[PDB]
């Protein structure tokens, strides 16, 4: 089965592009990565850095998670990311998203052994 680590890679990693996400990027990606299967995932972020660089965040700045848990980490350096937010008129199964590129510090929750990212908490 798909591990939590694998799920994080499927939902949040897109190293390929150095970040040139077209206005259509999210519509394509959210569907291709199976994030609009049962419903339109409201918010989802894709990170364009290498897997190694993102995994390394689990050893960076320990910060509180939005849910109160203590296992979140903020990247010291900013990272190339693309935020996908469902449009107000999005109608499942026809999920529509607004694509927004940015360079911010990411905050991810890490778990397991190896200690790797399993949830994308926020970008700041
Ligand atoms: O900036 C943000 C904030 C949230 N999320 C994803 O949306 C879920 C609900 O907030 C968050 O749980 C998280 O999905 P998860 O990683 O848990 O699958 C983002 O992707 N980026």
């Amino acid at each position: 089965k798909e591990t939590a680590a694998a799920k994080f890679e499927r939902q949040h990693m897109d190293s390929s592009t150095s970040a040139a996400s077209s206005s259509n990027y999210c519509n394509q990606m959210m569907k291709s990565r199976n994030l609009t299967k049962d419903r339109c995932k409201p918010v989802n972020t894709f990170v364009h850095e290498s897997l190694a660089d993102v995994q390394a965040v689990c050893s960076q700045k320990n910060v509180a998670c939005k849910n109160g848990q203590t296992n979140c980490y903020q990247s010291y350096s900013t990272m190339s990311i693309t935020d996908c937010r469902e449009t107000g008129s999005s109608k499942y199964p026809n999920c529509a998203y607004k694509t927004t590129q940015a360079n911010k510090h990411i905050i991810v929750a890490c778990e397991g052994n190896p200690y790797v990212p399993v949830h994308f908490d926020a970008s700041v």
